[PDB]
């Protein structure tokens, strides 16, 4: 159901996700990279589903698609299956001990 | 040739989608989302709730979670009354909006 | 077959999706959402607007609503100029962003 390099996440309506980088990347760069790879930054529920599946490693922070304000965006941290929310300015690349990784999601093919 | 899974209902607003009421009891945000994800769907976003209210699939005077955070600790709810909608927000652990219970509704794509 | 319906354009950015400018004059948030819902779609989200700007579908110096709320009374807008985007927020009844009319854009899934 997913293109080469993507993974079928079986939560909600199953979708396809991919960790796009191992480097800490800012918000706009994350979104643009994912858009160039035929996908989008995952929303809140897709992040929660990937965390519940174990697809996202424990204690990992990623940018989700929601804005916190005109100059900030929300991050989701995944640890031991549970999710927590935060936000940062568009230019931030490191959420405490975790570099903020870009994760792309897209529909089933 | 059914447009939805059994237990789900086609809402003809925007691109028609499939909605289902998960529970009749007030439920917090995290449990709402987890139950929707475990029922093959996800929490309805703002426009899906507006469509379900305009169609009448959501009865008058109904408060339900939507899939947008209000801050790191809160999420938005939508109240539906007399065919019109209004937005509010509440902490994750909250299960009640005034006299109304915050009910979980799930949405997914038309099949 | 055709990826989009008559009037809608396939946007080749992110998950490729069908889009349509719903009006040429400033429209408030609620009327924008209602027009989109009544014409088979919904207000585009943040990444859909960013893609439409990066592909050139959105002309330069264009402000449009998106589907996210900034609070219970306001919604976010995206302005596209050159290849780049910026985020603002305005009350539901606002029609103009500075000297830019707030235009409604509808988005939906392909095929």
């Amino acid at each position: 159901p997913c293109d080469s390099g993507w993974t079928l996440i079986n939560k909600g309506d199953p979708f396809c996700a991919k960790q796009q980088s191992v480097t800490g990347t800012n918000f706009a760069t994350s979104m643009t990279q994912c858009l160039n790879n035929g996908g989008k930054l995952c929303d809140l529920q897709e992040a929660v589903g990937m965390c519940q599946t174990g697809f996202i490693p424990s204690n990992t922070t990623l940018w989700i698609s929601q804005l916190a304000d005109n100059s900030s965006a929300h991050v989701i941290n995944c640890t031991s299956g549970s999710w927590s929310a935060g936000f940062y300015g568009f230019g931030v690349t490191v959420d405490g001990s975790n570099p903020i990784l870009p994760y792309c999601c897209k529909g089933r093919r």
